[PDB]
């Protein structure tokens, strides 16, 4: 699903759930 967490950056990503988990599509790949 390129369809996740709304993210800007790894950054970002970061922001909702740590560790710096990267983004795709400009969403983060965590759950």
């Amino acid at each position: 699903t390129p369809f996740a967490i709304k993210c800007a950056t790894d950054a970002d990503c970061s922001r909702k759930c740590p560790g710096n988990p990267p983004c795709r599509n400009g969403f983060c790949a965590c759950t």
